[PDB]
């Protein structure tokens, strides 16, 4: 009767592991709000800030943008959507992301688990090249893609391992057809009481 603070699920995975694809299904069936940090950042550069050409340069190189930009974008959207729960997609991608979250957000959300989509690099590469045929994204090319893998491997995997220490990671294998992946996703969110 006091208002419940939002539930948050972090959705992580390599580049092109299918986070956005599966998050759209969850929005559809469960009515959570999907916040893709990458989308939000592409939005922020596309009208036409301050930070816009930094974001462009870092995205093209597969680098993680300074967390004050990204966490502000997440927090604004969350604050605009009282009484919803949130799929925070592609964040946190390093320890700075995670610390800046805890600093800003921690008393105001119940962050529940990390949903991790596990996929082979070689499969991700093929998806991302295919996507790049029509996505118009500056990072869907062989150069950027391999830079994105290194950033994932070096920075992001440590974050997932950190959450896994506290038993807060749910792993779904993502090297199958999208409906087979989603069947498991839908079953998980049902089992978690959502
Ligand atoms: N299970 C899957 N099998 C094959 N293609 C997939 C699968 N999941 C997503 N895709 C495709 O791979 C690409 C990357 O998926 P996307 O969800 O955008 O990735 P990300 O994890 O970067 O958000 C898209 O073109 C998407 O349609
Ligand atoms: N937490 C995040 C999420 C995305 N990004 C940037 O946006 C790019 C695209 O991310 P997505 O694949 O999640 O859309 C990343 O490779 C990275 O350069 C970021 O800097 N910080
Ligand atoms: F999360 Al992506 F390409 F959109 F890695
Ligand atoms: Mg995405």
């Amino acid at each position: 009767m006091e208002k419940s603070k939002p539930n948050v699920v972090f959705v992580l995975g390599g580049p092109g592991s299918g986070k956005g694809t599966q998050c759209a299904n969850i929005v559809r069936d469960f009515g959570w709000v999907h916040l893709s940090a990458g989308d939000l950042l592409r939005q922020e550069q596309q009208s036409g800030s301050k930070d816009g050409e930094m974001i462009a340069t870092m995205i093209k190189n597969g680098e993680i943008v300074p967390s004050i930009v990204t966490v502000k974008l997440l927090k604004n959207a969350i604050d605009a959507n009282q009484g919803k729960n949130f799929l925070v997609d592609g964040f946190p991608r390093n320890e700075e992301n995670n610390n800046s979250w805890e600093e800003n957000m921690k008393d105001f959300v119940d962050t529940k688990f990390v949903l991790f989509f596990d996929c082979p690099e070689e499969v991700m590469t093929q998806r991302l090249l295919k996507r790049g045929e029509s996505s118009g994204r500056s990072d869907d090319n062989i150069e950027s893609i391999k830079k994105r893998f290194n950033t994932f491997n070096v920075q992001t995997k440590l974050v997932i391992d950190h959450y896994n220490k506290f038993d807060k990671v749910k792993i779904i294998p993502a090297n199958r057809d999208v409906n087979e992946v989603y069947n498991d996703v839908e079953n998980l969110f049902k089992s978690m009481g959502f």
